[PDB]
């Protein structure tokens, strides 16, 4: 009841004109704030999702770690109210990638931009990262999201096609066939629409609930799978790889695009 922003959030924002985001898919209410001379970002999650990598407030704490790491938004606001963990953010610098370059027409400049995340993503000191996203923990959490009717269960996991026949059978698989962990820096969702670009280079980092320590094959499968929907032919796979200077691990590959399947 009453708000789900505080008074002091809701005076922060009053002079700007919110638009909802409706390009995303999570949990995550995500705003746009249109004002005088800038816009910023207001991206909210409920209790349910608190502790998880959905959660808003672990998100806020890897962007403020990133700063002078990565080119992140800077945070302007975090707060709990009423259930409800809020971030407001300023504005991403440079475009979308995913509106600066087509799969049609730039994808040797996609893989080219993938490829530079791995390398960027693997100079990252990670000593002192607030968050280790192993497989016990990221297992953990979606034996919780299971459990309380929270993950992504729906839709393409009904096909008749589907590799497994239901939830647990999957969650049964990557609980038992956790491959071997090297820690890096992990994005957690690289893709895309979590990416910004400017004058060819990357140029900012998104949505990073699930950013933390990780395997280094974590990344790198999100990137293959991204290729092969967004471009299709495997010549350019095969150059990615190319790029990084490391011949494909197609287990690990496979295992943690399986692991992103119920999220
Ligand atoms: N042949 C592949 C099918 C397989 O079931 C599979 O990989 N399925 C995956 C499951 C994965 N969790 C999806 O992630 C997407 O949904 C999440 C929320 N449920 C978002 O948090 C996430 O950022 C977004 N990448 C992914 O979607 C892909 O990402 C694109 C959108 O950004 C597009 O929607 C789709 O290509 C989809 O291909
Ligand atoms: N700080 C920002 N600067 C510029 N654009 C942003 C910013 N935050 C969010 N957006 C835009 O809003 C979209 C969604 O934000 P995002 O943080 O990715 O949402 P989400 O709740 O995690 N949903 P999903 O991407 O499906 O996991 C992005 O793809 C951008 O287009
Ligand atoms: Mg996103
Ligand atoms: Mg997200």
């Amino acid at each position: 009841a009453k708000m789900r922003i505080s008074p002091e959030l809701k005076k922060l924002i009053e002079k700007y004109r919110c638009v909802k985001d409706t390009e995303g898919m999570s949990p995550a209410k995500v705003y746009k704030l249109v004002g005088e001379n800038e816009n910023l970002y207001l991206k909210m999650t409920d209790s349910r999702y608190k502790g998880t990598t959905y959660d808003v407030e672990r998100e806020k704490d890897m962007m403020l770690w990133l700063e002078g790491k990565l080119p992140v938004p800077k945070v302007l606001h975090f707060e709990r109210h009423d259930g409800w963990s809020n971030l407001l953010m300023s504005e991403a610098d440079g475009v979308l990638c995913s509106e600066e370059y087509e799969d049609e027409q730039s994808p040797e400049k996609i893989i080219e931009l993938y490829a530079e995340c791995i390398r960027l993503f693997h100079s990252i000191d990670i000593s002192d990262c607030p968050y280790t996203n192993s497989l016990d923990s990221r297992l953990a959490e979606l034996d919780y999201l299971l459990n309380n009717d929270l993950a992504d269960v729906d839709c393409e996991n009904w096909e008749e096609d589907t590799p497994f026949k239901d939830p647990r059978e999957l969650y049964d698989f990557l609980k038992t066939e956790k491959p071997e962990e090297e820690l890096v820096f992990s994005h957690g969702d690289l893709g895309d629409s979590n990416i910004f670009v400017k004058d060819g280079k990357v140029s900012g980092f998104i949505d990073l609930g699930r950013s933390g320590r990780a395997d280094k094959w974590y990344d790198i499968a999100f990137c293959v799978r991204s290729i092969r929907e967004d471009i299709g032919e495997e010549q350019y796979v095969e150059l990615f790889f190319d790029l990084l200077g490391i011949k494909p691990d197609w287990e690990k590959i496979k295992y943690y695009i399986l692991l992103d399947e119920l999220f």
